[PDB]
């Protein structure tokens, strides 16, 4: 079929600090391979390069490598401030929570942006931005700190509990998902195939420059 070797990038990601390392790394791991899993789909051999910069690839990579795909993002989770809650136990209501309890709801935030580039010129052959903010989720959590009029309660009738980091997955999935379905719609072996042109002329003009002077 096709020959032609697509140069994937290690996925650029920051997110906010309320996202375990242990998730934003699944996420990055997952993301190169799914993106892989799709261009592999379309007929392209995938080369996975140990680095995020196009700069850090070897010549030979640039060489064998028709197109980069590149991949950077700001991956934000913050509560929406309007839907916090925070009721507070009323001492002596006939049923008295010795806990106090917060409400809310994670909205998300920030970008990910999906670059291809000529390896050799490094030069952006076009990319989408996808923003993260346009989603529409909203993951209710509720955490529930130990109040303040509450000293006497024992252990048993005070047992906190905070589910953030449950709607911090569910969010992270339901927003990987829109992703790689945005992703997959753009990497199609007819749109990849269309930037060959562009593409050799801008490997000629950058290959050519390094034999005259």
């Amino acid at each position: 079929a096709l020959d032609e070797k697509i140069l994937l990038l290690r996925p650029a990601f920051q997110y906010s600090d309320n996202i375990a390392k242990e998730y934003e790394n699944k996420f990055k791991n997952q993301t190169a391979l799914k993106v892989e899993q799709i261009l592999q789909n379309q007929g392209y051999k995938v080369i996975s390069v140990d680095s995020s910069d196009k700069d850090d690839l070897s010549f030979s990579q640039k060489k064998e490598g028709y197109l980069a795909v590149a991949m950077n993002g700001e991956i934000v989770l913050r509560p929406d401030p309007k839907r916090t809650i925070q009721k507070k136990s009323e001492p002596g209501l006939l049923f008295s929570t010795g806990l106090d309890k917060m409400e809310g709801v994670l909205i998300p935030a920030g970008f990910v942006k999906v670059t291809i580039l000529e390896p050799m010129s490094g030069e952006s052959l076009d990319s989408f931005t996808m923003d993260l903010s346009e989603l529409d989720i909203q993951e209710k959590f509720l955490k529930t700190t130990h109040s303040s009029h509450s000293g006497g309660l024992v252990s048993t009738m005070v047992k906190g509990t905070d589910n953030s980091n449950d709607a911090i997955k569910s969010a992270l999935n339901k927003i990987f998902a829109n992703i790689m379905q945005e992703i997959d719609k753009k990497l199609t072996q007819k749109n990849l195939e269309s930037y060959q042109k562009d593409a050799k002329e801008l490997k000629g003009k950058r290959n050519r420059h390094h034999h005259h002077h």
